[PDB]
C-alpha cells in the first residue's frame, strides 16, 4: 500500500462500505481509508463485546470483502490484503 501522502480511489464495494461510515471523498490516503473502515466498525458494532480487539464480520458487507468471518486487529493483514485488491493508486 502506497504512503502517506499518495491519493487512492476505492473500488465500488468498498467505497460503499466508506460511505456508509460517512465519507464524502471519492479520493483518500491509506490512512483516510483505515480511518472511515473504523468509524464503520464502531458504529455497526462489528467488535466482540467482550475482547475488543477481535471483529466479527462474518454477517456484514464488510465480510464479503475481508474473505474472513472474523479477523484480529492486532493481526491486521486480511485488511491488508483487501485494500491492495480494493485501491486502485493514483
Amino acid at each position: 500500500l502506497p504512503g502517506e501522502g499518495t491519493q487512492v480511489h476505492p473500488r465500488a464495494p468498498l467505497l460503499q462500505i466508506l460511505k456508509v461510515a460517512g465519507a464524502q471523498e471519492e479520493v483518500f490516503t491509506v490512512k483516510e481509508v483505515m480511518h472511515y473502515l473504523g468509524q464503520y466498525i464502531m458504529m455497526k458494532q462489528l467488535y466482540d463485546k467482550q475482547r475488543q480487539h477481535i471483529v466479527h464480520c462474518h454477517d456484514d458487507p464488510l465480510g464479503e470483502l475481508l474473505e474472513v468471518g472474523s479477523f484480529s486487529v492486532k493481526n491486521p493483514s486480511p485488511l491488508y490484503e483487501m485494500l491492495k485488491r480494493n485501491l486502485v493508486i493514483l
